[PDB]
């Protein structure tokens, strides 16, 4: 089913719309495989979450999609939520990258103020499996990594702050 | 009495604190021959008016001046405001400033936008000498001209608009 026709965008949202979709394209004549679910469909861009109007019942959307015989496919991003009360956070605490200094590198990225896991690590690889496991369980059938060259937006965002006043073109590096 | 002591500040007001500073002055040994009214006499800086709420009743106060043996000066810019409802702008019209290409030369100065008299003409003169007359006509004792380099703002004003949210510190041209 990996190799089938597959329907995406950025995003198809809220749930109610995904299954009406995948009913229009089935009704006249379109064999789709799966359905990919972009950022939308998170809380504030959180990894690991649904949003809580746009996607209340995950359970149930699931379950029609699969009763359709449509895979999902969720895209999940490289970023965690710098935030106080934000799961992942608190339990990859001590896996994320550090900065020379000895410091966490804080970044930029979809959830707003971001640090990253040190995928180099055996424990954070571990931990990273724990949470990708626990969202595979659920009922949803595949995984879309983004974002993951790794991208950051610190840089970008710092010069935009600094030269936004000025009326010149910057040059896009 | 032009050679006398004279108090000024940037400015005396309302017009009753002027009298006020007039009476300690004299009350305690001190010969004051003038006072003189800096531009927050003015109604927005419009040259020949009276602020309506610091000066309600110019004639009071230069009465009350004049029987303290105190004589009266005061500061008249160039400036002529451009306001559509400002007599000096419309009775001035014809006598102002131009640029090489045939349009007034219009800038900024208190007043705001602003436009200048042409004193090198005549006629332009002669219809300052009026205003000047009838201004003296109050009961006005000597006129304080200032900024008639002549001095002008707009192309400072320009600049900060321009480089104003820019966290560098500008020549002082």
């Amino acid at each position: 089913w990996a190799f089938g026709y597959m329907i995406s965008r950025y995003s198809y949202y809220p749930q109610d719309k995904v299954v009406e979709l995948v009913d229009i394209m089935q009704k006249e004549g379109f064999r789709v495989a799966g359905v990919f679910l972009d950022i939308h469909y998170m809380d504030s861009y959180k990894l690991f979450t649904w949003h809580p109007y746009r996607f209340p019942e995950p359970k149930k959307l699931i379950d029609e999609l699969h009763k359709r015989n449509v895979k999902l496919i969720t895209i999940v991003d490289h970023g965690i939520r710098v935030d106080q009360n934000y799961s992942p956070f608190l339990s990859g605490m001590g896996k994320f990258c550090e900065i020379e200094s000895g410091e966490l590198f804080v970044g930029k990225m979809w959830p707003g103020t971001t640090v990253y896991p040190d995928f180099f690590r055996e424990d954070t690889r571990e931990w990273w499996a724990g949470l990708i496991s626990e969202w595979l369980s659920q009922g949803v059938d595949g995984i879309w990594l983004d974002m993951n060259e790794p991208t950051d937006f610190s840089r970008a965002i710092e010069i935009r702050d600094v030269l936004s006043s000025l009326p010149v073109q910057f040059r896009d590096d």
